[PDB]
């Protein structure tokens, strides 16, 4: 049972590095969800295809099934719903996903 | 060339999740350095042995040489020097390392 946030010698360190700041609060993510969010945010207004998302977040050779992108888009949306940000991740039926 | 910090829809997301806040600034770490710092901080005033540090940060089965702990203690100290925090990580000659 590792302590969530630690302060020592004036330094603040969180057990989970993968948080994002929203409305003065923090959404807590996994590495994969955080990387997906960053990738979509970095490409705002530029639709990303499921396979290029797979390549960036999971790796170009990845043996993972491509639908893991959909699985995680849904994990991400569920993380953003309590903060009324989920609708920012939209589906382009047939292509992939985009933040606008 | 991925953009360091991104703001989108009111969410702030850093490319590098592994930063700690010090004097209103941020030290930027790698996952391994961050985990080492967290482990020592979480065990403040409790000396840790090089091998238990290895087990926690690198894994119990790890094929890595045990001196990688010393390598990274030095990487961490070098990261803390610009903020006059390096002396908080002290060597117990013969045992390991501790934060007091």
């Amino acid at each position: 049972g590792s302590k969530d946030i630690i302060d020592v010698n004036g330094i603040t360190i969180d057990k989970n590095a993968f948080k994002v700041t929203v409305n003065g609060a923090e959404i807590e993510l996994t590495k994969t969800e955080y990387d997906l969010l960053y990738l979509l945010a970095e490409n705002k207004n530029h639709v990303m295809q499921r396979e290029q998302i797979l390549n960036h977040v999971w790796g170009y050779n990845s043996e993972v099934e491509t639908n893991v992108v959909d699985v995680y888009i849904r994990y991400l949306r569920n993380k953003l719903k309590p903060y009324d940000r989920d609708k920012m991740i939209e589906t382009v039926r047939g292509v992939g996903y985009v933040i606008r």
